[PDB]
């Protein structure tokens, strides 16, 4: 219950249940001893038990996750609020121990360090160290150099092209004969090329670019009574994308259909995609009707194309420099919202004053609510036309107190364009280093999720993914790498010896 | 006439090449190299602004004119007016015209709202973030430029 949905402790297995039914020993006693010390808030005992035995990094990550879960449970049940602080401190200590051990292992030997993070852990419900670190939301562990290089190796697949990627992958996708010219890591070459995560990502990117081109074409030119070929291709793309989203919902982690909906709705992109697909379905339904409903469907298409243009930032978030910038944009959006509230108050004040002064004989109409916001808002973006505001009133009679409007305009412009915008620039300037560092760490953490979700995806892009969906139905009646790495007993022994050497060297260096 | 036009483009280049001569002054060389690096940063932010601009332009062109034959003038109206709009030319009669009066197009009230959102994003968020980026990465660039010039 504390670890997660997919975790399976050895105590609840059928073999241990049968052994405990008629009541031996434990192969690794320090695992159970450290779990006991962690569950009972004995930090010194847990730290003593951590450095004895094998799988030190796995024990550190498991202890960090357990302490975090216990802190959350204690804070939920209104404890003394000092237990929660102690548990959070314990979790931070164990996370720091894991990070320092990883740093020592990577500094000593690199290949064995990578082998440490991917080999399957039989004692911990068959989960690698990367999965334990991700399940603990440990951002400083995934953002380490060794974890990043391992993720790059997983992302590149079975290819060794490391000089200039992307262009060669694009050439291979566009020229299938050009595939048999790339070096591979130690017929089947095509299967290894089309199953790498990077090739799947570029296939999806090219399909999305073509879909955007077709959407622009169908909205720009005149729409006839019945959909043209490009409109049918766009509708097919939307339908297959919706089917793929439903398939991803179905194969989530929880065992209930209603519970998987919440977990899938955790991310904002999924919610926005669902809303956009529903809106496109409504617009397509309204499009196949008479003329006014056809126009309404066309307008819905235009709004939807705004969203699908905006969604290119998700694709851009794979570049090393275009992901942190997008997350910085997100946080600066919150700050800009606060300052927009104040500017809106000032703008409403000026607009109401000018509208009331200049036009004193207006009947109640909804056009009054438009003149308040429209002109003062366009005024602060350079459209400061001084004949439309305070007109020179042969000449028409001057309204009573119409000389106040230019003075109020001067004060409003001085406040809006010299004070608030400069203060906003200062706010963005003095809170940039922290936001930049946080964005870098979060992007390096989410690289793992990107790689995993493109490793689990099918090969064909959504325009022609309907073939891959039918094969799953046909195979319904019937991880060597990418997730784990299975090794023999000699390799396991060598890994254990290397880890013990690393931890004893780390403690010796710390003491010295 | 074609040769004359090529001459005009070439004169642009030969005017730009005065920075090579300016790079002998003690204070006008480091500034040019700083300009070079800030050009790379400005390229990154130009990509994002271009995405936003294309979205708004396509939306406005599709909403306002629904009976246009396929022509290369469509590809011009997307980039032209939204690009000149963010440099102070925010003429509100050319965009969302007041439609004696001609009939109002279906859903033509969305264009000013989209314009407001687009202006707020382009002129308050991205440019201020670019100013912050230039501001917080100036000391290192300045020192590197001084060393490289020397
Ligand atoms: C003198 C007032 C006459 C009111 C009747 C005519 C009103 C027409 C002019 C409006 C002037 C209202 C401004 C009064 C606000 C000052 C309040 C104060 O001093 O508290 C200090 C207050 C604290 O005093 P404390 O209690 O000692 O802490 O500090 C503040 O909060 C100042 C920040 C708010 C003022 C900035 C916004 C001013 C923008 C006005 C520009 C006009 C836009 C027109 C379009
Ligand atoms: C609600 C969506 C309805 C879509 C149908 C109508 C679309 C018309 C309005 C377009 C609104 C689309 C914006 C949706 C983007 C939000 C995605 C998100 O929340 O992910 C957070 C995402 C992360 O969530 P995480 O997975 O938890 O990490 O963080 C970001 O990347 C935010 C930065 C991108 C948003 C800034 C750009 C917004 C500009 C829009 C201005 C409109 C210009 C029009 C001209
Ligand atoms: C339509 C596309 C829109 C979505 C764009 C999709 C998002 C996107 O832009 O891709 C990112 C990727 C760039 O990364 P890519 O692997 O190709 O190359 C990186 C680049 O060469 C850096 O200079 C390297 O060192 P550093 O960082 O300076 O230290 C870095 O090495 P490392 O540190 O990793 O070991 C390299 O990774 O691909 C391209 O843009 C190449 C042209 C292909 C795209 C151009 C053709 C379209
Ligand atoms: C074309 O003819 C229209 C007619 C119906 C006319 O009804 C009128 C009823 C009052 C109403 C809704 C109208 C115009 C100004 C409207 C104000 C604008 C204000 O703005 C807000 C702005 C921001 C707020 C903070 C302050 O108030 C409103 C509370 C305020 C506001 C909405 C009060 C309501 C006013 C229209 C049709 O019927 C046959
Ligand atoms: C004067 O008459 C011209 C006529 C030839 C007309 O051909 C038309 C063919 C479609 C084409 C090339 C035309 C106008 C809009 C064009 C779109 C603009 C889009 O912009 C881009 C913008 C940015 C992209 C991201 C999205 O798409 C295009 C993929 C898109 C684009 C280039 C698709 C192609 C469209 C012209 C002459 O023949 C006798
Ligand atoms: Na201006
Ligand atoms: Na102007």
């Amino acid at each position: 219950y504390l670890m997660g949905g997919a975790y399976r402790c050895n105590y609840t297995r059928k073999r241990f249940r049968t052994l405990y039914h008629n009541l031996n020993h434990f192969p690794f006693p320090f695992h159970e001893l450290m779990v006991w010390a962690v569950l009972m808030k004995r930090q010194k005992m847990a730290l003593f038990f951590w450095q004895h035995g094998e799988e030190a990094m796995a024990k550190a990550l498991v202890a960090c996750k357990l302490c975090k879960a216990m802190a959350h449970e204690a804070s939920e049940n209104d404890m003394v609020d000092d237990i929660s602080q102690e548990l959070n401190h314990n979790s931070r200590d164990f996370g720091q121990l894991a990070v320092e051990l990883l740093d020592q292992s990577y500094k000593q030997d690199e290949q064995l360090a990578m082998k440490l993070l991917t080999y399957e852990l039989k004692n911990w419900s068959n989960a690698t160290c990367l999965q334990l670190a991700v399940a603990a939301k440990h951002r400083d562990f995934i953002a380490h150099t060794c974890s990043q290089m391992l993720l790059t190796d997983m992302w590149m697949g079975r290819l060794r092209m490391r000089k200039n990627s992307g262009l060669k992958v694009i050439l291979g996708i566009l020229l299938p004969p050009s595939i048999l010219s790339l070096e591979f890591k130690n017929g089947r070459k095509i299967y290894e090329f089309y199953n790498a995560p990077i090739v799947k990502f570029w296939f999806y990117t090219l399909a999305y670019i073509g879909y955007l081109m077709l959407f622009n074409y169908i909205v720009l030119v005149k729409m006839e009574r019945w959909p043209s070929t490009q409109e049918w291709i766009v509708i097919s793309y939307i339908f297959t994308l919706g089917i793929e989203k439903m398939r991803e919902i179905l194969m989530s982690e929880p065992g209930k259909l209603l519970q998987k909906v919440k977990v899938w709705l955790q991310e904002y992109w999924n919610v926005t995609d669902l809303i956009a697909i529903l809106l496109f379905s409504v617009g397509m339904i309204l499009r196949l009707q008479d003329q006014p409903f056809r126009s309404d469907g066309r307008v819905i298409y235009c709004v939807n194309i705004i969203y699908w243009y905006i969604r290119l930032l998700d694709i851009f978030g794979v570049n090393k420099y275009l992901g942190p910038y997008v997350m910085m944009i997100g946080k600066m959006m919150i700050d800009m919202m606060y300052f927009v509230i104040i500017m809106l108050v000032v703008l409403m004040s000026f607009g109401v004053a000018r509208q009331a002064i200049l036009f004193p004989n207006e009947e109640p109409s909804w056009k009054l609510a438009k003149n308040i916001f429209y002109m003062p808002y366009w005024m602060i973006y350079g459209e400061v036309f001084a004949d439309q505001i305070d007109p020179p009133c042969q000449l028409p009679p001057c309204k009573t107190g119409a000389w106040i409007v230019p003075a109020i305009m001067a004060c409003y412009l001085l406040v809006a364009n010299i004070l608030l915008v400069n203060l906003l620039i200062a706010v963005f300037n003095n809170t940039f280093f922290e936001v930049k560092s946080i964005s870098n760490q979060v992007w390096k953490f989410q690289r793992y999720q990107l790689i995993m979700t493109f490793h689990e995806r099918p090969v064909l892009p959504p325009p022609l993914i309907i073939f891959s969906h039918m094969t799953m139905i046909f195979q319904h009646v019937c991880r060597d790498y990418g997730l784990k790495l299975f090794i023999t007993d000699d390799e396991l022994k060598k890994v254990h010896d290397f880890e013990e050497q690393c931890i004893e060297e780390y403690f010796r260096e710390k003491d010295d």
